[PDB]
Protein backbone atom coordinates (compact mmCIF):
# COMPACT_ATOMS: atom_id res chain seq x y z
CA UNK A 1 0.00 0.00 0.00
CA UNK A 2 1.69 3.46 -0.90
CA UNK A 3 0.03 5.67 1.52
CA UNK A 4 0.90 5.65 5.59
CA UNK A 5 0.24 8.51 8.37
CA UNK A 6 0.69 8.51 11.65
CA UNK A 7 0.29 11.22 14.52
CA UNK A 8 2.54 11.94 16.99
CA UNK A 9 1.23 14.41 20.49
CA UNK A 10 4.27 16.58 20.68
CA UNK A 11 2.72 17.21 23.92
CA UNK A 12 2.33 13.52 25.35
CA UNK A 13 5.02 12.04 23.71
CA UNK A 14 2.62 9.86 22.43
CA UNK A 15 0.59 8.49 19.40
CA UNK A 16 -2.82 10.32 19.09
CA UNK A 17 -4.85 7.44 18.66
CA UNK A 18 -8.38 7.62 16.85
CA UNK A 19 -8.42 10.36 14.77
CA UNK A 20 -10.56 10.34 11.30
CA UNK A 21 -8.05 11.30 8.50
CA UNK A 22 -9.31 11.79 5.13
CA UNK A 23 -7.78 11.09 1.41
CA UNK A 24 -8.64 13.21 -1.45
CA UNK A 25 -7.61 12.91 -5.08
CA UNK A 26 -7.41 16.81 -6.62
CA UNK A 27 -9.61 16.27 -9.65
CA UNK A 28 -10.00 19.46 -11.90
CA UNK A 29 -12.70 20.69 -10.16
CA UNK A 30 -12.75 20.67 -7.00
CA UNK A 31 -10.92 17.37 -4.82
CA UNK A 32 -12.23 14.00 -4.59
CA UNK A 33 -12.53 11.76 -1.65
CA UNK A 34 -10.55 8.52 -2.27
CA UNK A 35 -11.26 6.86 1.88
CA UNK A 36 -11.43 7.60 5.00
CA UNK A 37 -9.98 5.92 8.35
CA UNK A 38 -8.93 6.53 11.83
CA UNK A 39 -5.56 5.91 13.68
CA UNK A 40 -4.81 2.81 15.13
CA UNK A 41 -3.82 2.36 19.03
CA UNK A 42 -0.22 3.25 17.59
CA UNK A 43 -1.31 6.63 15.85
CA UNK A 44 -1.22 4.98 12.83
CA UNK A 45 -2.64 4.12 9.21
CA UNK A 46 -0.58 1.83 7.23
CA UNK A 47 -2.41 1.26 4.32
CA UNK A 48 -4.25 4.61 3.57
CA UNK A 49 -4.64 4.19 0.14
CA UNK A 50 -7.70 2.54 -1.67
CA UNK A 51 -8.08 -0.98 -3.54
CA UNK A 52 -6.89 1.03 -6.46
CA UNK A 53 -3.65 2.03 -9.12
CA UNK A 54 -2.91 5.49 -8.06
CA UNK A 55 -1.94 8.17 -10.47
CA UNK A 56 0.35 10.90 -10.78
CA UNK A 57 -0.62 14.06 -9.32
CA UNK A 58 -1.96 15.93 -6.39
CA UNK A 59 -3.70 14.43 -3.17
CA UNK A 60 -4.77 16.14 0.05
CA UNK A 61 -4.74 14.18 4.00
CA UNK A 62 -6.78 15.74 6.30
CA UNK A 63 -6.71 14.81 9.79
CA UNK A 64 -9.02 15.85 12.30
CA UNK A 65 -7.76 17.16 15.20
CA UNK A 66 -9.83 19.75 16.16
CA UNK A 67 -12.46 16.89 17.18
CA UNK A 68 -9.41 14.54 18.67
CA UNK A 69 -8.82 17.83 21.13
CA UNK A 70 -12.33 18.63 21.87
CA UNK A 71 -12.80 15.17 23.02
CA UNK A 72 -10.01 15.58 25.57
CA UNK A 73 -11.74 19.36 26.08
CA UNK A 74 -8.37 21.03 25.03
CA UNK A 75 -8.90 23.82 22.68
CA UNK A 76 -6.50 23.78 19.49
CA UNK A 77 -6.04 27.04 16.78
CA UNK A 78 -6.81 24.27 13.55
CA UNK A 79 -10.28 22.65 13.37
CA UNK A 80 -8.17 20.08 11.26
CA UNK A 81 -4.87 19.80 9.29
CA UNK A 82 -4.81 19.59 5.49
CA UNK A 83 -1.84 18.38 4.05
CA UNK A 84 -1.29 18.41 0.19
CA UNK A 85 1.26 16.23 -1.26
CA UNK A 86 2.14 15.21 -4.92
CA UNK A 87 2.96 11.51 -6.30
CA UNK A 88 5.25 11.52 -9.38
CA UNK A 89 6.14 7.99 -9.22
CA UNK A 90 2.51 6.24 -8.50
CA UNK A 91 4.65 2.30 -7.20
CA UNK A 92 6.47 4.52 -4.26
CA UNK A 93 5.81 4.43 -0.67
CA UNK A 94 4.58 7.80 0.56
CA UNK A 95 4.60 8.07 4.63
CA UNK A 96 3.02 11.56 5.58
CA UNK A 97 3.71 12.05 9.45
CA UNK A 98 1.89 14.72 11.62
CA UNK A 99 3.68 15.80 14.90
CA UNK A 100 0.83 17.89 16.62
CA UNK A 101 0.23 20.33 18.92
CA UNK A 102 -2.95 22.30 19.96
CA UNK A 103 -1.25 25.52 18.40
CA UNK A 104 1.08 24.22 16.43
CA UNK A 105 1.95 21.23 13.71
CA UNK A 106 4.78 19.93 11.59
CA UNK A 107 4.71 17.17 8.85
CA UNK A 108 6.83 15.55 6.25
CA UNK A 109 8.10 13.17 4.18
CA UNK A 110 8.84 10.14 5.80
CA UNK A 111 10.80 7.45 5.45
CA UNK B 1 -5.10 44.50 10.52
CA UNK B 2 -6.11 41.51 12.46
CA UNK B 3 -3.86 38.57 9.69
CA UNK B 4 -0.23 38.90 9.45
CA UNK B 5 1.77 35.80 7.67
CA UNK B 6 5.59 35.43 6.91
CA UNK B 7 8.02 32.37 5.79
CA UNK B 8 11.09 31.62 6.75
CA UNK B 9 13.22 29.12 4.37
CA UNK B 10 14.92 26.63 6.46
CA UNK B 11 17.17 25.77 4.08
CA UNK B 12 18.91 29.11 3.51
CA UNK B 13 17.89 30.76 6.90
CA UNK B 14 16.68 33.57 5.42
CA UNK B 15 12.76 34.61 4.44
CA UNK B 16 10.94 33.45 1.80
CA UNK B 17 10.64 36.08 -0.44
CA UNK B 18 7.26 37.18 -3.37
CA UNK B 19 5.66 34.18 -2.30
CA UNK B 20 1.71 34.68 -3.31
CA UNK B 21 -0.75 33.55 -0.52
CA UNK B 22 -4.26 33.69 -0.29
CA UNK B 23 -6.96 33.86 1.74
CA UNK B 24 -10.09 32.15 2.17
CA UNK B 25 -12.73 32.20 4.44
CA UNK B 26 -15.41 28.98 4.99
CA UNK B 27 -18.76 29.09 3.76
CA UNK B 28 -21.79 26.11 3.47
CA UNK B 29 -18.99 23.23 2.87
CA UNK B 30 -17.05 25.31 0.48
CA UNK B 31 -14.27 28.28 0.67
CA UNK B 32 -14.43 31.04 -0.56
CA UNK B 33 -11.57 33.91 -1.55
CA UNK B 34 -11.12 37.37 0.48
CA UNK B 35 -7.60 38.24 -0.41
CA UNK B 36 -4.33 37.38 -1.92
CA UNK B 37 -0.69 38.71 -1.68
CA UNK B 38 2.98 38.20 -2.02
CA UNK B 39 5.24 37.88 0.63
CA UNK B 40 7.78 40.99 0.76
CA UNK B 41 11.66 40.97 0.96
CA UNK B 42 11.46 40.22 4.67
CA UNK B 43 9.13 36.92 3.57
CA UNK B 44 6.09 38.79 5.03
CA UNK B 45 2.70 40.14 4.70
CA UNK B 46 1.70 42.45 7.19
CA UNK B 47 -1.64 43.09 6.67
CA UNK B 48 -3.22 39.92 4.51
CA UNK B 49 -7.13 40.86 5.83
CA UNK B 50 -9.14 42.80 3.55
CA UNK B 51 -10.81 46.39 4.25
CA UNK B 52 -13.65 44.58 5.37
CA UNK B 53 -14.62 43.85 8.97
CA UNK B 54 -13.74 40.00 10.09
CA UNK B 55 -16.32 37.52 11.06
CA UNK B 56 -15.81 34.76 13.17
CA UNK B 57 -15.83 31.68 11.57
CA UNK B 58 -13.06 29.46 10.04
CA UNK B 59 -10.38 30.48 7.49
CA UNK B 60 -7.49 29.09 5.46
CA UNK B 61 -4.14 30.86 4.09
CA UNK B 62 -2.59 29.02 1.03
CA UNK B 63 0.86 29.41 0.89
CA UNK B 64 1.79 28.38 -2.70
CA UNK B 65 5.45 27.32 -1.87
CA UNK B 66 5.43 25.26 -4.80
CA UNK B 67 5.67 27.40 -7.19
CA UNK B 68 7.93 29.42 -5.30
CA UNK B 69 10.42 26.32 -5.28
CA UNK B 70 9.68 25.51 -8.71
CA UNK B 71 10.99 28.97 -10.02
CA UNK B 72 14.90 27.82 -7.98
CA UNK B 73 13.85 24.28 -10.70
CA UNK B 74 13.50 22.65 -7.01
CA UNK B 75 11.33 19.89 -6.17
CA UNK B 76 8.99 20.08 -2.93
CA UNK B 77 6.64 17.46 -1.68
CA UNK B 78 3.88 19.78 -1.52
CA UNK B 79 2.42 21.65 -4.41
CA UNK B 80 0.84 24.53 -2.21
CA UNK B 81 0.66 24.94 2.00
CA UNK B 82 -3.05 25.21 3.37
CA UNK B 83 -3.14 26.50 6.83
CA UNK B 84 -7.08 26.12 8.50
CA UNK B 85 -7.44 28.40 11.65
CA UNK B 86 -10.17 29.51 13.83
CA UNK B 87 -11.00 33.40 14.58
CA UNK B 88 -12.90 33.76 17.56
CA UNK B 89 -12.47 37.16 18.18
CA UNK B 90 -12.15 39.37 15.49
CA UNK B 91 -9.93 41.89 16.56
CA UNK B 92 -7.81 40.29 17.76
CA UNK B 93 -4.24 39.62 15.93
CA UNK B 94 -3.75 36.40 13.91
CA UNK B 95 -0.09 36.09 13.20
CA UNK B 96 0.47 32.60 11.11
CA UNK B 97 4.64 32.07 10.27
CA UNK B 98 5.62 29.06 7.78
CA UNK B 99 8.94 27.69 8.75
CA UNK B 100 9.63 26.00 5.26
CA UNK B 101 11.99 23.10 3.81
CA UNK B 102 11.00 21.78 0.38
CA UNK B 103 10.36 17.80 2.16
CA UNK B 104 8.78 18.87 5.43
CA UNK B 105 7.15 22.29 7.11
CA UNK B 106 6.09 23.60 10.67
CA UNK B 107 3.14 26.29 11.26
CA UNK B 108 2.24 27.98 14.99
CA UNK B 109 -0.06 30.75 15.75
CA UNK B 110 2.36 33.44 16.44
CA UNK B 111 2.96 36.06 18.73
CA UNK C 1 19.49 45.11 17.39
CA UNK C 2 21.52 43.32 19.55
CA UNK C 3 23.44 40.81 17.85
CA UNK C 4 21.69 37.98 19.66
CA UNK C 5 17.86 37.97 20.04
CA UNK C 6 15.85 34.73 21.40
CA UNK C 7 12.03 34.19 22.00
CA UNK C 8 10.17 31.02 22.94
CA UNK C 9 6.77 30.63 21.87
CA UNK C 10 4.78 27.58 23.61
CA UNK C 11 2.81 25.59 20.84
CA UNK C 12 0.41 23.97 23.68
CA UNK C 13 -0.75 27.26 24.54
CA UNK C 14 -0.05 29.65 21.50
CA UNK C 15 1.01 32.31 23.92
CA UNK C 16 5.00 33.07 24.24
CA UNK C 17 6.52 31.34 27.41
CA UNK C 18 7.77 34.00 30.23
CA UNK C 19 10.16 34.06 32.58
CA UNK C 20 12.36 31.21 31.28
CA UNK C 21 16.04 31.11 32.32
CA UNK C 22 18.41 31.27 29.11
CA UNK C 23 22.70 31.05 29.20
CA UNK C 24 24.59 32.32 26.48
CA UNK C 25 28.48 30.41 26.44
CA UNK C 26 30.87 30.88 24.23
CA UNK C 27 32.93 27.42 22.50
CA UNK C 28 35.94 27.62 24.40
CA UNK C 29 38.64 24.94 23.48
CA UNK C 30 36.87 21.64 24.21
CA UNK C 31 34.40 23.23 26.87
CA UNK C 32 32.28 26.10 27.36
CA UNK C 33 32.33 29.85 28.66
CA UNK C 34 29.33 31.61 30.11
CA UNK C 35 28.79 35.05 28.76
CA UNK C 36 25.16 35.52 30.05
CA UNK C 37 21.82 34.57 31.95
CA UNK C 38 18.68 36.49 31.08
CA UNK C 39 14.92 35.34 31.63
CA UNK C 40 12.81 35.66 28.92
CA UNK C 41 10.35 38.61 29.65
CA UNK C 42 6.31 38.68 29.58
CA UNK C 43 6.27 38.23 25.72
CA UNK C 44 8.00 35.20 25.48
CA UNK C 45 11.29 37.21 24.26
CA UNK C 46 15.06 38.22 25.28
CA UNK C 47 15.98 40.75 22.87
CA UNK C 48 19.44 41.35 23.61
CA UNK C 49 21.04 38.61 24.98
CA UNK C 50 24.86 39.23 24.47
CA UNK C 51 25.93 40.72 27.11
CA UNK C 52 28.29 44.67 26.88
CA UNK C 53 31.38 43.27 25.89
CA UNK C 54 32.35 43.15 21.47
CA UNK C 55 31.53 39.55 20.17
CA UNK C 56 34.13 37.63 18.53
CA UNK C 57 33.62 34.93 15.89
CA UNK C 58 33.16 31.29 16.38
CA UNK C 59 30.45 28.97 17.66
CA UNK C 60 28.10 29.35 20.56
CA UNK C 61 25.24 27.99 22.81
CA UNK C 62 22.29 29.16 24.04
CA UNK C 63 20.50 26.86 26.74
CA UNK C 64 16.79 26.89 26.82
CA UNK C 65 16.26 26.44 30.67
CA UNK C 66 12.65 24.87 29.89
CA UNK C 67 12.28 21.96 32.21
CA UNK C 68 12.37 24.22 34.65
CA UNK C 69 9.56 26.38 33.08
CA UNK C 70 7.29 23.35 32.86
CA UNK C 71 8.13 21.51 36.36
CA UNK C 72 6.83 24.93 37.86
CA UNK C 73 3.20 24.10 36.27
CA UNK C 74 4.11 20.72 37.26
CA UNK C 75 3.73 19.24 34.04
CA UNK C 76 6.84 16.72 32.48
CA UNK C 77 9.04 17.25 29.40
CA UNK C 78 11.37 15.35 27.77
CA UNK C 79 14.25 17.34 27.54
CA UNK C 80 15.73 19.12 31.46
CA UNK C 81 17.02 21.97 29.28
CA UNK C 82 17.67 22.42 25.71
CA UNK C 83 20.43 23.40 24.31
CA UNK C 84 21.30 25.40 20.60
CA UNK C 85 24.40 25.70 19.21
CA UNK C 86 25.35 27.78 15.78
CA UNK C 87 28.02 29.56 14.39
CA UNK C 88 28.57 33.46 14.51
CA UNK C 89 31.12 33.45 11.26
CA UNK C 90 30.55 37.09 10.47
CA UNK C 91 29.88 39.43 13.90
CA UNK C 92 28.11 42.37 12.44
CA UNK C 93 25.04 40.63 11.70
CA UNK C 94 22.22 39.91 13.49
CA UNK C 95 21.56 36.49 15.16
CA UNK C 96 17.71 35.21 16.44
CA UNK C 97 16.92 31.99 17.65
CA UNK C 98 13.61 31.13 18.27
CA UNK C 99 12.40 28.07 20.02
CA UNK C 100 9.05 26.64 19.38
CA UNK C 101 8.44 24.27 22.13
CA UNK C 102 5.86 21.53 23.26
CA UNK C 103 6.57 18.76 26.43
CA UNK C 104 8.14 16.38 24.26
CA UNK C 105 9.03 17.99 20.93
CA UNK C 106 10.46 21.06 19.50
CA UNK C 107 11.85 23.15 16.76
CA UNK C 108 14.13 25.83 16.25
CA UNK C 109 15.90 27.78 13.56
CA UNK C 110 17.72 31.03 12.65
CA UNK C 111 15.12 33.94 12.84
CA UNK C 112 15.04 37.25 11.07
CA UNK D 1 12.54 -2.47 21.18
CA UNK D 2 15.87 -0.43 22.16
CA UNK D 3 16.43 1.60 25.11
CA UNK D 4 17.91 4.61 22.37
CA UNK D 5 17.31 4.65 18.55
CA UNK D 6 17.65 7.74 16.93
CA UNK D 7 17.28 8.65 13.01
CA UNK D 8 17.76 11.60 10.28
CA UNK D 9 15.41 12.92 8.07
CA UNK D 10 16.53 15.46 5.59
CA UNK D 11 13.55 17.23 5.10
CA UNK D 12 15.60 19.38 2.03
CA UNK D 13 15.93 16.18 0.40
CA UNK D 14 12.82 13.81 1.71
CA UNK D 15 15.53 11.03 2.09
CA UNK D 16 17.60 10.20 5.59
CA UNK D 17 20.64 11.23 6.25
CA UNK D 18 23.20 8.82 6.11
CA UNK D 19 27.00 8.72 7.24
CA UNK D 20 26.39 11.17 10.37
CA UNK D 21 27.74 10.16 13.19
CA UNK D 22 25.97 10.44 16.53
CA UNK D 23 27.75 10.54 20.07
CA UNK D 24 25.63 9.62 22.83
CA UNK D 25 26.80 11.12 26.32
CA UNK D 26 25.49 10.91 30.33
CA UNK D 27 25.51 13.70 32.64
CA UNK D 28 27.81 12.14 35.07
CA UNK D 29 29.48 14.12 38.49
CA UNK D 30 32.82 14.84 36.82
CA UNK D 31 31.03 16.33 33.67
CA UNK D 32 29.41 14.80 30.46
CA UNK D 33 30.56 11.35 29.65
CA UNK D 34 31.11 9.56 26.59
CA UNK D 35 28.76 6.52 26.31
CA UNK D 36 29.07 5.56 22.62
CA UNK D 37 29.67 6.84 19.24
CA UNK D 38 28.07 5.50 15.63
CA UNK D 39 27.03 6.50 12.21
CA UNK D 40 23.15 6.57 10.81
CA UNK D 41 23.14 3.99 8.39
CA UNK D 42 21.40 4.17 4.38
CA UNK D 43 18.00 4.38 6.10
CA UNK D 44 19.50 7.37 8.23
CA UNK D 45 19.29 5.49 11.26
CA UNK D 46 21.06 4.04 14.52
CA UNK D 47 18.27 1.93 15.84
CA UNK D 48 20.73 0.40 19.28
CA UNK D 49 22.60 3.17 20.11
CA UNK D 50 22.84 1.87 23.52
CA UNK D 51 26.46 0.86 24.34
CA UNK D 52 26.01 -2.79 26.32
CA UNK D 53 26.28 -1.64 29.43
CA UNK D 54 22.84 -1.24 32.06
CA UNK D 55 21.32 1.89 31.93
CA UNK D 56 20.43 3.96 34.94
CA UNK D 57 18.13 6.67 35.29
CA UNK D 58 18.92 10.44 34.89
CA UNK D 59 20.03 12.82 32.31
CA UNK D 60 21.60 11.95 28.56
CA UNK D 61 22.70 13.59 25.31
CA UNK D 62 22.77 12.39 21.64
CA UNK D 63 24.99 14.80 19.68
CA UNK D 64 24.43 14.48 15.80
CA UNK D 65 27.44 15.63 13.60
CA UNK D 66 24.98 17.88 11.02
CA UNK D 67 27.85 20.29 10.87
CA UNK D 68 30.36 17.29 9.41
CA UNK D 69 27.43 16.02 7.19
CA UNK D 70 26.54 19.29 5.67
CA UNK D 71 30.13 20.51 5.03
CA UNK D 72 30.96 16.99 3.02
CA UNK D 73 28.00 18.19 0.35
CA UNK D 74 29.67 22.06 0.11
CA UNK D 75 26.76 23.28 1.95
CA UNK D 76 26.76 25.39 4.93
CA UNK D 77 24.83 25.04 8.42
CA UNK D 78 23.62 27.62 10.76
CA UNK D 79 24.72 24.53 13.80
CA UNK D 80 27.96 22.94 14.16
CA UNK D 81 26.40 20.44 15.38
CA UNK D 82 23.10 19.34 16.91
CA UNK D 83 22.90 18.56 20.89
CA UNK D 84 19.54 16.77 22.10
CA UNK D 85 19.27 16.62 26.24
CA UNK D 86 16.31 13.91 27.37
CA UNK D 87 15.72 12.71 30.40
CA UNK D 88 15.08 8.68 31.36
CA UNK D 89 13.16 7.95 33.86
CA UNK D 90 11.93 4.57 33.27
CA UNK D 91 15.34 2.45 32.13
CA UNK D 92 12.64 -0.53 31.01
CA UNK D 93 11.20 1.41 28.24
CA UNK D 94 12.15 2.54 24.61
CA UNK D 95 13.52 5.64 24.20
CA UNK D 96 13.65 7.39 20.43
CA UNK D 97 15.08 10.83 19.24
CA UNK D 98 14.39 11.55 15.75
CA UNK D 99 15.83 14.86 13.98
CA UNK D 100 14.37 16.58 11.35
CA UNK D 101 16.88 18.62 9.44
CA UNK D 102 17.61 21.32 7.76
CA UNK D 103 20.85 23.89 7.42
CA UNK D 104 19.05 26.46 9.04
CA UNK D 105 16.25 24.62 11.00
CA UNK D 106 15.79 21.25 12.88
CA UNK D 107 12.99 19.84 15.10
CA UNK D 108 13.49 16.51 16.96
CA UNK D 109 11.30 15.06 19.75
CA UNK D 110 10.45 11.77 21.79
CA UNK D 111 9.04 8.93 18.93
CA UNK D 112 7.20 6.30 19.64
ZN1 LIG E 1 4.29 6.32 10.19
ZN1 LIG F 1 -10.54 21.32 5.62
ZN1 LIG G 1 1.69 17.98 -8.03
ZN1 LIG H 1 6.29 4.80 5.99
ZN1 LIG I 1 8.65 4.29 2.89
ZN1 LIG J 1 5.45 37.34 11.08
ZN1 LIG K 1 -4.70 23.56 -2.02
ZN1 LIG L 1 -13.77 27.62 14.04
ZN1 LIG M 1 1.90 39.04 15.36
ZN1 LIG N 1 0.20 39.27 17.33
ZN1 LIG O 1 12.35 36.86 18.52
ZN1 LIG P 1 22.67 21.08 29.30
ZN1 LIG Q 1 31.64 28.10 13.84
ZN1 LIG R 1 15.58 39.08 15.01
ZN1 LIG S 1 14.40 5.73 14.10
ZN1 LIG T 1 28.39 20.21 21.00
ZN1 LIG U 1 16.39 13.84 34.46
ZN1 LIG V 1 10.98 3.89 18.27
Amino acid sequence: NILSVHILNQQTGKPAADVTVTLEKKADNGWLQLNTAKTDKDGRIKALWPEQTATTGDYRVVFKTGDYFKKQNLESFFPEIPVEFHINKVNEHYHVPLLLSQYGYSTYRGS
